């Protein structure tokens, strides 16, 4: 059917099938063909999103007599073995449920319930739902930054935090080998559901995420991952206009998990100019997109909240990083992990940039951490970046002037720093361990390395030898405790320190 005014109505179905499927931007199933965009309208006569002919067990929530607005949820649907999935009203329908399915199996297509509205009118409820891509599924409230989206990732959680309903970027593409943070990132975040839309995808890096993501595990279950993710594919090959709409497709089904209360993780991955399609108006478009991001109450009678977080990846024409498409997101994201080609090639892992990252989100999240997990988290965080920034500008001095001249006293907060990076920032992503890091074993872990700083800079002003205290045995302990599974062994390494320092401050005297 066409449609009056600018839109020829560009849609996307919502309902069960959505987890598993890889689509391109305009929600037709893997390698399908072509449609053609502007300020107006676009065609496709091809294939339907979610199969017809699938059989699904649909369990009752709500009865005859019910009360119900748009958002309320009437029936479960078991969708995979990690996600229930939540049949919900639609916005803009209420009223009375005067028919609903019993405990069965059924298609998409069959009449699960029927509401009547105030007016008297019976509208006829499915298992899916059709929403405009072009429109921001409505919330009762957006919610301001308070929870973080816990990453295990020890430089993210701690210096560079997002959080639940925030933006981020990161140098793109996606599916670039010389970092895994990418992935990390989908596997380990504590959303339910993951939108990627794999849109770097070019040459073998199409066919790369093809055979490897059905067989992909989620390290939480032990399920396949595929099991709570919807892909997107942006290749080269595909009409310039569906890869515009594939983000919009994307952030609608991710607004549609977070609606039934899951966090969501949408995850957009970029090459060089994704876009042709549709002045300084662009920028005031990614703009809008960005916007919807947010953590909500949603829509229902029930209080309920549900998230959309977004990662962005961002690879500039020239890769200089001065270009207009890493300006424009920059402008509007909350949070920047700069991915840095030199750490790499160092094999700092992850090789994120602590000097030239940022997150606005720190004092949104400092009191959840404050309250759940460490009453120090923030001040802890502020005095290692604060000896991270010293580091810094000691290295600069020395690059000038050399080593030799260096005090006691400054060799130890290079000591230190040092510890910081390779006990703390370094994080090993190929380990059975150290792969993720809960939010208890960071604090412990910080609380060990500063309760190593307190004493070194004690010690060495009473004239102890840094020498002594580069050598102290504990050293190699602290090292080491990113492999340790058990925080409490950590936690003791405090009481450890402390004792021999007092070895230390004995073999010294005064």
């Amino acid at each position: 059917e066409p449609v009056v005014g600018t839109g020829a109505s560009l849609s996307v179905e919502l309902g069960p099938r959505l987890l598993t499927s890889i689509y391109d931007g305009i929600q037709r199933p893997l390698e399908v063909i072509r449609e053609k965009t502007g300020d107006f309208i676009a065609r496709g006569v091809t294939a339907p999103a979610l199969p017809r002919d699938k059989k699904w067990h649909f369990i009752p929530k709500a009865k005859v007599g019910d009360k119900v607005v748009g958002g309320d949820i009437i029936g479960e649907v078991p969708e995979t073995s990690i996600i229930v999935h939540k049949i919900m009203v639609p916005p803009g329908i209420e009223g009375e449920i005067v028919e609903i399915a019993e405990e069965g199996d059924y298609t998409i297509e069959e009449v699960i319930a029927k509401v009547k509205t105030p007016s008297g009118e019976i509208k006829e409820l499915k298992m899916y739902q059709r929403w405009p891509v072009r429109v921001k599924r409505p919330y009762k409230e957006k919610l301001p930054p308070e929870v973080p989206l816990i990453t295990g990732q020890r430089v993210i959680d701690t210096f560079f935090p997002q959080a639940k309903g925030g933006t981020a970027a990161i140098p793109g593409p996606f599916g670039s080998g010389a970092t895994v943070t990418q992935h990390q990132l989908a596997k380990w975040s504590d959303a339910q559901v993951v939108i990627y839309i794999g849109c770097g995808e070019r040459g073998n890096e199409m066919t790369d995420v093809l055979e490897e993501f059905p067989k992909l595990k989620d390290p939480k279950t032990g399920k396949p991952l595929m099991e709570r993710t919807v892909l997107i594919a942006n290749t080269s090959n595909m009409p310039v206009a569906a890869r515009e709409a594939s983000i919009y497709t994307g952030i609608t089904i991710a607004e549609y998990f977070r609606d039934m209360g899951y966090d969501v993780a949408l995850m957009a991955d970029s090459t060089s100019r994704w876009a042709e399609a549709l002045p300084a108006y662009l920028a005031s478009k990614l703009a809008e997109f960005y916007e919807r991001a947010g953590r909500v109450v949603t829509l229902g009678s029930d209080y309920r909240v549900g998230s959309v977080s977004v990662i962005g990846a961002v690879s500039p024409p020239g890769g200089d990083f001065s270009e207009p498409v890493v300006q424009n997101t920059l402008r509007v994201v909350k949070v920047f992990w700069a991915l840095d080609a030199d750490l790499a090639r160092r094999r700092h892992f992850p090789a994120i940039n602590w000097l030239t990252s940022y997150s606005l989100y720190v004092d949104a999240v400092k009191d959840w951490w404050h309250k759940n997990i460490d009453p120090e988290w923030k001040a802890m965080r502020d005095k290692a970046m604060a000896l991270l920034q010293k580091e810094s500008e000691l290295q600069e001095i020395v690059r000038i002037v050399g080593p030799d001249a260096l005090p006691e006293r400054e060799r130890a907060i290079l000591l230190v720093a040092r510890m910081l990076r390779e006990d703390y920032l370094q994080q090993d992503a190929f380990d059975e361990v150290d792969t993720y890091c809960p939010p208890e074993k960071q604090v412990t872990m910080m609380r060990v390395l500063l309760n190593f700083y307190d004493k070194t800079m004690e010690a060495i002003n009473r004239g102890v030898p840094l020498e002594e205290i580069a050598k102290l045995p504990v050293r190699e302990e602290i090292g080491r405790m990113k492999f340790e599974r058990d925080v409490s062994k950590i936690r003791s390494l405090i009481d450890k320190t402390n004792e021999q320092f007092e070895e230390l401050f004995k073999k010294y005297g005064a």
